[PDB]
């Protein structure tokens, strides 16, 4: 079966709306869940410890490890959803925004990943599918878009750096499981803000036409759930996905594919 | 959570490796598993029904569609598993053997899922989700291999069918989810024989060096076990996989991405 | 310098909107081209020998082997661009409509490519590039589309054999390099077609709506002309393409990317 | 397929691919800028060389007022300039993802934007449009163990190319944008990685890294640099003018098995 027993789990951006359903869903399969965001205080519903932790300071990562290391000694999941979005015309951007992309969206996993490797090595050792990193990516990870320049290019290095990890934790026996998530349009403040911002913009005439574009863009034709992401993520940090390292796991309404 | 109550799911070549391993799967997360192989009867462990059932015979499929129609009503999942492989010099092919391998891969999707779609339309009525068709191509249908021409197309031909039926049940409001699934090199009788017949065909020196490149080529670093397919066409046919429709489902062992 | 200075090149389906400017285009590199298509005499300019040639007909591609043997001795180019599709509801197509379309699409191929071998292997010794077989398919071919899963399917197909055959034979030492080619909209009879049959079908209002909505599907924003495909193939057929064999070559004014 | 009146920058042009850019380019009758890191070097067929560090907005300054001067536009501008490292992920400090990201991205952000004035000029030039070559690499495509900071460099280079080819066609710029994807070249960038992949034990000699790279390519052999020039030159030309936000692959196969 498709379950989470015994695993740690650490969630960033748990506090959003996919963190949520992310929480929710693995704490239903199982698992004990430390959820992180930046607010210093959250109720998120199935978490056995809330962290406020900024995911660019590697001061704010190693409170985590410390509070993984002090409980339980190992992490068998890591979900990496901490993430950000600008919308911008290409030559009006400073490549000040493309770095403060870059830090939440790539720098987060890098830094992340190093300071709990020794804790995932643990879970490789706990579980012989192994531990797992979960990485979400978008559908703008794999297909490009006018106005989002330095966000599809982040999330095509977040696609890029999970294969590579995947590959080399492998070839060096850590048996920890890397893989990129693809979502399609998901119904979050997020994807309101950047049909908001491209209507500012003058990429659409109105946010309804952006919305309307977007949904028929997608061949299921509406936007996902928060929810409909959770199943995924569950099934990435499985046993049952122990043979899924390197991969594209799109979850898009078919977006990618047409 | 990632569970099939209440699905009723038709497995094809259900007597086989990877085929025995799905009715199992399925069976623990509660489906009612209609189970179908050449053999006139069968001991598949799991299965509610057994019927025999040549995937290239449209009275076969009626056979299926009419015990479905009398005992449920309704498909929720439908698994083209079913397939043969052969490896071959293509200048030694005769154009017959291209058209064997395209009618039991891919001619089998097109008749099953014409005769059983007023059945998946059911299934489309029953869940929110909508009924799931999955339809198991290979990573020989993203990748490409010597003397392996009439096999790889066929691969390549289940993968895209895959992508456009989801996008024309989708647009005519049907509630069926369609995917393809690309197992990497899974030890079963047929990656065996693969290996046997490009000794034969002297593509390797032996059957031992032929399984060690096989095995080096795959990140993870050793072949899959049949059952690790099994909980990635569970989440397909789940409720929990309602956004993904069209998608490549890639389970090896990060096979394709390096 | 990209030139086909002594290239002997058979262009099939050599009378239609891409086929004469493939000619064109290969006869303004110094190509030696034979043309070939249905009608029993054309005037296609640029073309040195014209032949009526069904290319689903063995014998049709004998008769283009024998040509080339008595005249040249070899074939250093083979660009299989005849190719038909049809527009259709998936369960309203009978298995015989996916089979005409396959055969037209892909056996061409087969039977062409296995009969021309032989003289394909000399233009391997002729050039140190190797001789060059380009394969028409389409961005149908990488991604799908509603109500053209026969065509996506064949044009997929297409697409991975090319893959396969490449690699082969590379394998067996033949020097023969073979490339996929995917087109986006061009405006032809085909593209015209389709549109009428997508109206016909009422998947489009009317074919201005239709043709809008592909227009702004490509970011480039307009339909191709047919003349644009000639470069990428005189590219293809040339030397300075020796390092390129079992590719997707893609012309589709950034359909695929986005 | 040619370049004649093709005003075109060339970055790294020093360098083993670099060098057969500008001889192709020049042999298709194009106007050549070549520029590196290097006071001089053994390009020929360039009508310019400039010392011009790609990772400096004044450097890029100095190559625009240069073909401003001379010319009033740019053509074609071929982003080649690239660095790569091979690392053990766990003991790669985060400044050295920075410095590849630095010289491998930054520079095409950096160079297209200070550029755009004199590549819009090259869209007024011609139908096809002005071009824009973003070196990638197959590792864009496919990862690889001890390769994260170059792999994920080349799949931004990868990325940011279809995003700027979307977004120069939707403001009417008529500025054409592709990555092109080198298999193993055989350059001392090649040799470097193999050499580096040796001494951190994920090779056992430098013999065998070469023989499993060169099989892993269906055509059985790295590529010349020689093989990159015919594929820039296409896309630098009017015959690509239906040819944006594309994956330009030149890797005897090697992401296609
Ligand atoms: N296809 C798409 O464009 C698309 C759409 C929606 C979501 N997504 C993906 O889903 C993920 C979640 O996004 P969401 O839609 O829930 O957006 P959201 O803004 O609702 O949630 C993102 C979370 O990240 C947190 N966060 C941001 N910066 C942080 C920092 N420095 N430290 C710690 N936390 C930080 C935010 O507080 C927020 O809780 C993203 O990583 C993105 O990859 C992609
Ligand atoms: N990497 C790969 O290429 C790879 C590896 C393993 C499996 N697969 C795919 O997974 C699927 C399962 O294969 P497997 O490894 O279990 O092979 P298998 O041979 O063990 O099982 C295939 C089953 O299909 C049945 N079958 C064959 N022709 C049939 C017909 N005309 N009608 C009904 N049943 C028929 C066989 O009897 C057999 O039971 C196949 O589609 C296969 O192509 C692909
Ligand atoms: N985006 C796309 O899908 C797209 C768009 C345009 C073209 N294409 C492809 O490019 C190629 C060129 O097509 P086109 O647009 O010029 O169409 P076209 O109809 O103008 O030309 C196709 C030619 O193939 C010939 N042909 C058909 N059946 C034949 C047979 N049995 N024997 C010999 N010749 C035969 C026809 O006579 C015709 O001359 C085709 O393979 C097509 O599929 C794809
Ligand atoms: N498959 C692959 O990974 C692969 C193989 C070969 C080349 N490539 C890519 O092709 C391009 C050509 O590289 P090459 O193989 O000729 O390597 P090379 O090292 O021979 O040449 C690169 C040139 O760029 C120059 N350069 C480096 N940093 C610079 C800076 N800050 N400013 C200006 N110039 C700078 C160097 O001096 C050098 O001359 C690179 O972008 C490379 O990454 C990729």
């Amino acid at each position: 079966t498709i379950a989470l027993n015994n695993v740690v789990a650490v969630v960033t951006g748990a506090a959003g709306g996919i963190g949520r359903e992310l929480v929710k869903a693995m704490k239903a399969a199982n698992a004990i869940v430390i959820a992180t965001d930046m607010a210093p205080s959250a109720d998120v519903e199935g978490a056995d410890h809330y962290l406020q932790h900024d995911v660019t300071s590697e001061a704010g990562w190693k409170a985590v490890a410390a509070l993984a290391q002090e409980k339980y000694g190992r992490v068998d999941a890591l979900v990496h959803n901490a993430g950000i979005s600008i919308v911008t015309k290409f030559e009006d951007t400073p490549l000040s925004d493309f770095h403060r992309v870059n830090t939440v969206n790539v720098d987060s996993i890098i830094i992340g990943t190093q300071v709990l490797l020794p804790l995932l090595k643990e879970g490789g050792k706990a579980r012989a599918g192994g531990a797992s990193v979960v990485n979400f990516s978008s559908v703008g990870g794999l297909r490009g878009a006018a106005f989002l320049a330095a966000y599809c290019t982040s999330k095509a290095a977040v696609k890029m750096l999970s294969k590579c990890l995947g590959a080399e934790f492998a070839a060096l026996g850590y048996n920890i499981r890397v893989n990129s998530v693809h979502p399609g349009g998901i119904d979050t403040p997020m994807l309101g803000s950047i049909m908001d911002k491209a209507v500012e913009l003058g990429a659409a005439p109105s946010r309804e036409v952006a919305q309307a574009a977007m949904e028929m863009r997608h061949p299921i034709g509406r936007m996902g759930r928060p929810a409909e992401m959770g199943g995924g993520v569950v099934y990435l940090c499985s046993d049952a996905a122990s043979f899924v390292t390197c991969t594209e796991f799109v979850m898009d309404g078919g977006f990618s594919q047409v």
